[PDB]
């Protein structure tokens, strides 16, 4: 469970869809978080791997609250499963106690340096008692596409995770009002060697 004092996020994936004929369609899930204690990672260790100076991972942790920060690795299954004009997108929903517009911004990053960015405006939906925000089906950028295919196209897992190596994401979700910070997440990545499918192991990023 990832969720700091102001928000939880209740689902997240990532997935391709085909349309294989008028009533049939395809989904394939890279990755999914779908709805107890975490083990720590310092934050300090993958400070090089994110976006530094002005608005930065270091500068984030240090405005805080510190129980906002979370690591979270993924093995995405990227084997051809379904035979592919499909469709390549993220799902995600998010919940709170207080009603409040939040601003998710996803950074994805390439050695360490930001290539491109996606800044999405939610509105809190009275749900059961709680606030809930659902991004749902929002497409990938062709950056992403693109980048997957790539790896699709190595012939060995082993280089997929070497180029890997350099690829991560920061998701900061924001009061857009007053510009706190509500969740941030950031993504590491390698490729799902089991027939189980994609795994994910969250931690939270801790300083000392
Ligand atoms: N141009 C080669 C590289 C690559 C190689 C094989 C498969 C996919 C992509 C290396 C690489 C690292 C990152 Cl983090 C992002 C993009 C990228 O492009
Ligand atoms: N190659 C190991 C690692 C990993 C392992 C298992 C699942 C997901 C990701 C750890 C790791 C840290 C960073 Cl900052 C960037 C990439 C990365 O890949
Ligand atoms: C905007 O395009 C952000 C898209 C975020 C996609 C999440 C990536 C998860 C899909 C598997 C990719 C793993 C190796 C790149």
């Amino acid at each position: 469970t990832i969720a700091s004092s102001r928000l939880r996020l209740l689902e997240y994936s990532a997935f391709m869809e085909v349309q294989r004929d008028p009533d049939t369609y395809s989904k394939h899930l890279f990755v999914h978080i779908g709805q107890p204690p975490l083990e720590a990672v310092d934050v300090r260790q993958i400070y090089d791997k994110f976006p530094e100076k002005k608005g930065g991972l270091k500068e984030l942790y240090e405005k805080g609250p510190p129980n906002a920060f979370f690591l979270v690795k993924f093995w995405a299954d990227l084997n051809s499963t379904i035979q592919e004009g499909a469709f390549y997108g993220v799902s995600s929903q998010y919940s709170s106690a207080d009603s409040m517009t939040i601003s998710v911004s996803t950074k994805v990053c390439s050695f360490g340096k930001q290539v491109v960015e996606k800044v999405e405006t939610e509105y809190a939906r009275l749900e059961n008692g709680r606030f809930v925000y659902r991004i749902h089906r929002s497409p990938m950028c062709e950056y992403m596409i693109n980048f997957i295919h790539k790896l699709k196209h190595l012939p060995e897992k082993y280089m997929m995770n070497s180029v890997l190596e350099n690829f991560t994401i920061l998701q900061v979700v924001t009061s857009r009002d007053s510009q706190e910070t509500l969740l941030v997440i950031a993504f590491v990545f390698e490729v799902s060697t089991s027939e189980h499918g994609a795994q994910h192991h969250v931690y939270k990023l801790v300083k000392d």
